[PDB]
């Protein structure tokens, strides 16, 4: 079950990132136990009768970049904008796109509370059947355009894969993986294998596997590979240090909730202040995953791969553990009784249960009164506090409060 890929093109000034911000998750309310995690503006998901979509803003790419979204999606959103009627602009990207073969719903954004016949009226020309009326400040048609985007779509163990830049070595480790000590193996997207009585499913977006066997990065691939997966391993590249590219994945990442492992590959060979580092330039440029574990290894030579194998059944285990209100809350009683919230203007927080809003990304709910006077290092406190308490691994702890009712 591959999300589905929907990308939102258009001219500029369409109402595209309106629309990108009113259908994807808004993480505003969040506070994690380490801050360092930005809005993505290029690519998000969004859900509609639970049916989760993920969606390209192609604006926020801005040929070849764009050309590659359209291509890789599995529909097209175009934009037009009824203030402007139809112009010669929306006349030449409606060419290029009806060359593609892919479906294409019409958008025309900036109804406001313009009558339909008015709205529509320049566009039916287009040859994109219905001209979807909304207007992505105000939410009209919204739901009524991404219902029918909806209706116009066509034991699996722990689900993991391998997220990288190019070169960093994934096709090595998928290769070495599935040769260690007890590992068997037995559509071509997903890979199931053993070890011992643990099952698992790699998961091959990009299908790197069949390449290795035989012989372009797609951020689409990797998004959809993340959102499949149970458990992501990510690579780095040790010859290569820190990139902000790896910054940049990793962050979607973590903004995506999935389970995190980091790989630090190319690890052979190199000498000890080499070593020293790659190790000082993980904890000054990635503080923000320290929650995940990470091996130093050597996919071609094997060193250190099979530790792998236990940090995912363990990462797993960690994100899939109970958490009953009860629980949650018993461990809130004694984070409070430990150290208690600071007054604010004069006035006592009361911070009275906790619950579980999401597992993924992780969200504790704090219940309580004025809890929106308690200081952000507060909340850090209470996320690292549940962190420890239930020993979470391969997931930031983000903490959600609530001023009941
Ligand atoms: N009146 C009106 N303005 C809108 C609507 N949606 C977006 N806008 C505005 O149109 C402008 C362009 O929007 P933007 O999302 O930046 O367009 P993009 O360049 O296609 O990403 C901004 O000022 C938006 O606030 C709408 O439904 N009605
Ligand atoms: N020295 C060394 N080279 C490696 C290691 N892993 C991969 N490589 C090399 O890096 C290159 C890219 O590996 P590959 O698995 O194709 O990367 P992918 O693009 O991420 O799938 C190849 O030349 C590999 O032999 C490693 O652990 N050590």
């Amino acid at each position: 079950a591959m999300l589905p890929v929907i990308a939102i093109v258009g001219r500029p000034n369409v109402g595209k990132s309106t629309l990108f911000n009113y259908l994807t998750k808004s993480r505003a309310a969040l506070v994690a136990d380490v801050p360092g995690v930005t809005r993505d503006r290029q690519y998000g998901e969004t859900t509609i009768d639970s049916q989760r979509l993920l969606l390209v803003d192609t604006g926020g790419l801005v040929e070849t970049q764009v050309e590659q979204a359209i291509d890789e999606s599995d529909c097209i959103l175009f934009l037009v904008d009824a203030k402007a009627g139809l112009v010669p602009a929306d006349e030449i990207i409606a060419e290029r796109l009806r060359k593609k073969g892919k479906k294409i719903f019409l958008a025309v954004n900036k109804a406001d509370r313009a009558r339909a016949a008015v709205v529509q009226s320049d566009f039916y020309k287009l040859g994109f059947g219905e001209p979807y009326v909304i207007a992505a400040a105000s939410g009209r048609g919204v739901k009524d355009l991404m219902t029918q985007v909806l209706e116009n779509l066509p034991e699996v163990g722990i689900k993991i894969a391998m997220i990288g830049r190019p070169n960093v070595g994934k096709s090595t480790l998928i290769n070495r993986l599935l040769g260690e000590e007890r590992v068997i193996v037995y559509d071509s997207i997903y890979i199931p294998f053993a070890r011992n009585d643990e099952n698992y499913t790699l998961i091959d977006t990009a299908g790197i596997r069949r390449r290795a066997k035989i012989q372009k990065f797609s951020m689409i691939k990797s998004l959809q590979a993340m959102h499949a997966a149970d458990v992501v391993i990510f690579l780095l590249d040790a010859r290569q240090g820190v990139t902000e590219q790896d910054l940049r994945l990793l962050n979607r990442i973590v903004e995506a909730g999935v389970s995190l492992i980091i790989a630090v590959n190319k690890w052979d060979g190199l000498n000890i202040e080499e070593r020293d580092n790659v190790r000082n330039a993980i904890d000054r440029r990635m503080p923000f995953v320290d929650f995940a574990r990470r091996y130093f290894i050597s996919a071609l030579h094997g060193t250190g791969v099979g530790k792998l194998f236990r940090a995912i059944q363990e990462s797993y285990q960690s994100i899939q553990q109970e958490l009953t209100t009860g629980q949650l809350t018993r461990a809130l009683e004694k984070a409070v009784a430990e150290h208690e919230p600071p007054l604010v203007k004069g006035r006592r927080i009361r911070l009275r249960y906790a619950h579980l809003g999401a597992r993924h990304p992780l969200t504790i709910v704090v219940h309580g009164k004025q809890t929106k006077s308690l200081p952000q290092s507060y909340s850090r406190y209470l996320a690292n506090y549940f962190r420890k308490t239930f020993n979470f691994i391969g997931v930031p702890v983000h903490i959600k409060l609530k001023t009941d009712p």
